[PDB]
RNA sequence: GGUGACCUCCCGGGAGCGGGGGACCACUA
């Protein structure tokens, strides 16, 4: 099969749940509280990744395994391309699912829209 | 020493997750 990290079926996946600070660790968050952000949305994610220059794409209605409520709002989930087919760095900007958790946090509180 | 809450950091992974170090509290010979 395709499964190249180019193939979009390999891209890493980033759920809201991991970047919001009102959620434990056993929540799903994945960030230190000082960095995460309040009520983070699929949306916002893939605004504040596509904005960078990181290939990405949203899927929104696909929802968290560990949340029980399925209402619109706790849907959404952005997937990311780290790497190109040969293994290389998209942006050397861009290492991990880390730190593409950090900087689209980072970035969030600061939309016009918020 | 065990087990659980919760926090922090590291490694791995396309998800659900897997593997660890450390805090802090709880119950506990
Ligand atoms: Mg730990
Ligand atoms: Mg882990």
């Amino acid at each position: 099969a395709a499964r190249s990290p180019a193939d979009q079926d390999r891209f890493i996946c980033i759920y809201p749940a991991y970047l919001n600070n009102k959620k434990t660790i056993a929540e799903g968050r994945r960030i230190p509280i000082s960095k995460a952000v309040e009520n983070p949305t699929a949306t916002e994610i893939q605004d504040v990744c596509s904005a960078v220059g990181l290939n990405v794409f949203l899927e929104k209605n696909k929802m968290y395994s560990r949340e029980w409520n399925r209402d619109v709002q706790y849907r959404g989930r952005v997937r990311v391309q780290l790497k190109q087919e040969d293994g290389s760095l998209c942006l050397v900007q861009f290492p991990s699912r880390k730190s593409v958790m950090l900087y689209a946090a980072e970035m969030i509180p600061k939309l016009k829209t918020r």
